């Protein structure tokens, strides 16, 4: 009792919107820093009928039977993802349940520090995440404000984490967490010199990892494995995953926080996992801890060096004047541009970027710039001669942004009305769709 | 510069897994309350490209641009859900972001109530969930225990909902949301009574209708629609859409709850929307509106009310003895046999159902019972005329259960040894396939 039409039959409708997504990612140059492009196989794990499963709680006890197979499913996951980081099953240990990021660190957070407890994170201004305790003076923003006490530390004036703060702070607030790896930082993290700050004040070291995962993972930057009592980080970014997250414990340091997490997971937070997201997971660790990925994830900070340098080279202004990995924070004050004003200006020419504070705005209310990176465009096939082309077209609309500004003037409604119709914006925009198109697409 | 060969190459390992699981899928029995089976074309979208794209924020007002055919699916997806559950959407709104129906529970209570909020919600023995607030003497098992302050109200000896108790605990807690609708309740819900208590003390009127999700859409049991202040659900059960849940609130009854809702969900709680769920639920949606899914739920009842009828002809009791939806809860007190060592011995013979309390267990250490539900089979194609069938190899599990307890004793770990090689198991176990095998699989 049911339709088994295709979907071009039983819904033309959205299938449509689809086929059209489809060819606007096919057509458009993707700086989304936190952005990539799943394979087929990942693709194929997401829709198997695996997610008609309900499999509360975990591998063996389970609430129900008839989950054999998806618990060598889960246990294959945890495995391949211990393997993934170079950690020892002995004293790491995964819980792979989590549906996206932002509930695997509440989920971890409340398991270190529970209800009223404190945490120390990155501002979100400086490049912190949400979940890293976010709030302001009108607002408890994240429930990571509200459900914990959070104080937040901010970076200094050239953009790079200021340890010395770090420690003033964690020395008078007396946190039992406190947060590092971030949202929007262009440099690697001394993990380290976290490790003896939280040491000195008796905090659990939190390293999240999302944005760096693949460089951890290829031992290409700093390993925070070697300091941090828990690992959390998305599988969807740099990792080329599907949409789900990982929370990585170290036993040793502290045993009994393996049940703490998985408690914390399920049943305090969640339900049924999702053995879609589970099986797709697995399927994309394998492919990390190949050879050929670490190829990849090489030639997405070889991408990232190149477009900084042309960049610099073209006049244009970094946060910290460079890259230690796969993303840029481009500084716009010196144009008198927002960064929100030149996001609307890429879209117009099929450019995915997105706008971003830097360490001299005040507020998160107007940020100064824009946030660019190279997994999804590495992803693509891109190489490092290619990074000048980008760099040229990102130059260029900086320039028509200018020039629009002047024309229309300066309110974000005013300079909208300059978009459509734009003899440059559509010469650009078929420029960048003419090489976007022609590149290799998942 | 990636890896697009077919899953079964990239990943022969994980290809067989899988094809295990689906040959399980298609010769098991397959009667758990909260299960279903997606057709093609949810599962299409769920392996979509679409979620490659993040999109924090909503329609419109979304943080990144690149977000036209996202924002259409988005808008799609809201618009088909208030058509399918019968509402105006001048009167009522939805949040379709929602990762799973645990998620959408705990943002949906804490835009209500926030942190120390008062909630009030059936206990998990009783039939309820456990983001209804479940605790225990040891421990605040859910977040919703500890993040809110709850309370947790019985149905009677004969698994009612005891309304007259709901009122003794209302009016001396005071609690700021009264939580209805259940996990494992066999019988319609008194919502009316419910709206009265709520204005009674000032509470709000939660309806988490998950599990009976289609009725309500269909107009075959009670509209919470017409007294709630929110209702939840998930996407995933009977309603049969992918893993995801919708939060509908009343605009009406309280201005300012949209915004309330929609913050709650994000940034309070997640960070980037799952793209592929939304399409995957919007293409259900769409099948639900449909007179076709009106006579598949119909037959859901049909084939529940004649399991019921089926069984009491066989002398098993039924919790309420009967039922008015999908669902039925058998009581094993006659037989002196556990929930759990029928489900082991189910689950031998490819029968998956899941082991439930009573009204008479005080804890939920030793579940007396069983749920079983008719939805997954119903979109099988087995008609009213095939749950005799169902019911006597349920019986014959009983009989055997018995049989083996008798054998090999109380214990469970025991009880198990008795199970592999059982000679009328390897039979039951061969009927049950032969009949599940042959029967239609989307
Ligand atoms: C959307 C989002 N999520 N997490 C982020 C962001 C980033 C961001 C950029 C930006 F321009 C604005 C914002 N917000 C501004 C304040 C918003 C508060 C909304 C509310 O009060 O409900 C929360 C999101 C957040 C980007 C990576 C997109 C950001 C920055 N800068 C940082 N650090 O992290
Ligand atoms: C697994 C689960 N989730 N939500 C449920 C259940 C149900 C359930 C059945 C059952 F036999 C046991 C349980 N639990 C017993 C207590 C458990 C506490 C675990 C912990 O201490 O962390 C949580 C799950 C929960 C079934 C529908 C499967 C249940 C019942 N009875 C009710 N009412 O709702
Ligand atoms: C450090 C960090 N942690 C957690 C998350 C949350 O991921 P989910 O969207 O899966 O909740 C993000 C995503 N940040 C968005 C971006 O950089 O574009 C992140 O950057
Ligand atoms: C009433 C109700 N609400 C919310 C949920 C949570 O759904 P997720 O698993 O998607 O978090 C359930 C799960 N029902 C479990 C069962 O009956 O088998 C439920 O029964
Ligand atoms: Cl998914």
């Amino acid at each position: 009792m049911f339709n088994n039409e295709p979907l071009e039959q039983i819904d033309k409708e959205l299938h449509d919107i689809l086929a059209d997504e489809e060819k606007r990612q096919r057509e458009t140059i993707n700086l989304i820093a936190s952005e990539n492009l799943t394979n087929g196989a990942v693709r194929e794990c997401l829709g198997n009928r695996v997610s008609n499963k309900y499999s509360e709680g975990y591998p063996k006890k389970r609430y129900y039977g008839g989950n054999d197979f998806i618990d060598k499913i889960e246990e294959l996951c945890q495995k391949r993802a211990l393997e993934a980081f170079n950690v020892s099953d002995e004293e790491w240990g995964v819980n792979v349940q989590p549906l996206s990021g932002s509930a695997a660190n509440v989920q971890a957070l409340y398991a270190l520090v529970g209800v009223k407890g404190k945490i120390m994170g990155m501002h979100l201004c400086s490049g912190g995440h949400l979940t890293h305790g976010f709030f302001d003076e009108k607002k408890k923003v994240s429930i990571t404000s509200d459900m914990f006490e959070s104080k937040l530390y901010k970076c200094n004036s050239q953009g790079y984490v200021d340890l010395d703060a770090v420690r003033e702070m964690a020395l008078s607030f007396k946190p039992k967490v406190i947060i590092c790896g971030y949202t929007s930082y262009p440099r690697d993290i001394d993990y380290q010199q976290f490790r003896q700050i939280c040491d000195e004040v008796n905090a659990y070291l939190f390293a999240d990892i999302s944005h760096i995962s693949s460089f951890v993972a290829c031992n290409i930057l700093n390993n925070p494995f070697l300091h941090a009592d828990v690992v959390t980080t998305t599988t969807h970014k740099i990792l080329r995953g599907p949409r789900s997250a990982l929370i990585f414990f170290n036993k040793k340091r502290n045993p009994g926080i393996e049940q703490k997490i998985n408690s914390a997971v399920f049943p305090s937070f969640q339900g049924g996992p999702h053995n879609n997201k589970i099986a797709a997971v697995a399927c994309q660790l394998k492919e990390v801890h190949s050879p050929a990925f670490k190829e990849y994830t090489q030639q997405v900070l070889l991408n990232s060096k190149a477009l900084a340098k042309a960049l610099i080279s073209k006049q244009i202004d970094l946060v910290t004047n460079g890259t230690d990995n796969h993303l840029i924070v481009v500084d716009l004050r010196k144009f008198s541009i927002t960064g929100s004003k030149l996001q609307e200006t890429c879209n117009a020419i099929n450019v995915s970027l997105n706008k971003n504070t830097i360490p001299s705005d005040v507020d998160c209310v107007s940020p100064s710039g824009v946030r660019i990176g190279t997994p999804a465009m590495t992803t693509r096939g891109a190489k490092e001669k290619d990074m000048e082309f980008i760099a040229d077209v990102l130059a260029r609309a900086i320039k028509i942004t200018v020039d629009l500004q002047e024309q229309y003037g300066k309110k974000l409604v005013d300079f909208k009305k300059g978009l459509p119709g734009n003899a440059q914006l559509q010469q650009l925009k078929q420029e960048v769709v003419t090489w976007a198109g022609a590149l290799p697409f998942p």
